[PDB]
């Protein structure tokens, strides 16, 4: 390449990054910054297992 | 000023420095890097005084 500061745009270099993930294939362990709450049974709720 | 890196040239800043001086209108003191020697007499030589 020629990267120089004199070039406009179009040519100035650029940083890329791709993020990949995976389909529920096995124990997630890259979670969200969630707060696991206590654990209820025998009432109607809703959960987030 | 609307300095934005996106802008192309005659827009992105410059910094600039004016030097200027007088020329030996008095007893200067501002001299470059070069060493005094010793001195000699009685004898043709070439001096910078």
């Amino acid at each position: 390449y020629g990267f120089q500061p004199t070039n406009g745009v179009g040519y100035q270099p650029y940083r890329v990054v791709v993020l990949s993930f995976e389909l529920l294939h096995a124990p997630a362990t890259v979670c969200g910054p969630k707060k696991s709450t206590n654990l209820v049974k025998n009432k109607c709720v809703n959960f987030n297992f």
